[PDB]
């Protein structure tokens, strides 16, 4: 046991937020004062330090644009205790009521924050393995954080967000996260629309290997789709860094699209 462990008696499992093939997610209260969120094991569901190795990644990672670990439980019943994100998933946020008021400036800045989280990941020498809008939590003031490193690792599988070399040959790198970041960029600019519309997994895998790439989403600037294309380069090592992507997006509206005017959607 380590210093990340707490008494479970500390924990008010209150409202329910979701389920899965893993367990649940709950709003709750920690030591009576603190709002938290808990990813649960409903008793047996799966392996101990499989559920509890997303902790071992999340313990050593610690950035403002990453969802924060608060504590863990193995005094079974079992829990992963984390920082509570008020507006839920970026996917739900984009599809929901506020989604449609979202404009490029907002969307680019969300992209930015995420780039920022991932750039930290990048210099910590970790890989996320599952980057996509569904694993981005939104809080107040349009804040976005990376969450659910649930497969993550030191650099020692829903394929539409997955880089070819990673889906096919299991080559997961920060460079394959980048690939996913570019796909994540199509989600933001379409307001949550599933990538590769009308295509099934195997068809996506076959067309992407022949070099098919998603075209510029409607009302999305060419400069922003260029960036997605860079993120989707065949050779992993030619994809840009999260550091370049972070700085590119923060500076976007001055350095890159300094003449942008809003349309009916973006
Ligand atoms: C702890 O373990 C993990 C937990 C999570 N999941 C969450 C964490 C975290 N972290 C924090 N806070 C969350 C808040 C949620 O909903 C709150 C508000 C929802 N509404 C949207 C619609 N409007 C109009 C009302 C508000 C939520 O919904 C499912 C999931 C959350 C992930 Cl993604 C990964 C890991 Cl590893």
């Amino acid at each position: 046991k380590d210093a990340w462990e707490i008494p479970r008696e500390s924990l008010r499992l209150e409202v329910k937020l979701g389920q899965g093939c893993f367990g649940e997610v709950w709003m709750g209260t920690w030591n009576g004062t603190t709002r938290v969120a808990i990813k649960t094991l409903k008793p047996g569901t799966m392996s101990p330090e499989a559920f509890l190795q997303e902790a071992q990644v999340l313990k050593k990672l610690r950035h403002e644009k990453l969802v924060q670990l608060y504590a863990v439980v193995s005094e079974e019943p079992i829990y992963i205790v984390m920082e509570y994100m008020s507006k839920g998933s970026l996917l739900d946020f984009l599809k929901g009521e506020t989604g449609k008021y979202l404009r490029l400036p907002q969307l680019v800045d969300m992209a930015a924050q995420i780039a920022s989280g991932m750039a930290y990941v990048e210099r910590m020498n970790y890989v996320h393995r599952d980057l996509r809008a569904a694993n981005i939590l939104v809080g107040e003031n349009l804040v976005c954080k990376v969450a659910d490193f649930g497969l993550a690792r030191l650099i020692e599988f829903p394929i539409k967000w997955t880089a070819p070399e990673a889906a096919l040959y299991g080559r997961f790198t920060i460079k394959s996260d980048v690939w996913s970041f570019g796909i994540l960029l199509t989600e933001l600019t379409t307001k949550g629309r599933v990538p590769y519309p009308g295509m099934v997994n195997r068809e996506v895998l076959d067309q992407v290997e022949r070099g098919y790439r998603m075209p510029c989403p409607p009302e999305c600037p060419e400069s922003l789709h260029d960036l997605m294309c860079q993120c989707w380069r065949k050779e992993p090592e030619e994809r840009p860094t999260f550091e370049y992507l972070q700085a590119f997006l923060e500076d976007y509206f001055t350095s890159t699209e300094p003449q942008y005017q809003p349309g009916e959607n973006l």
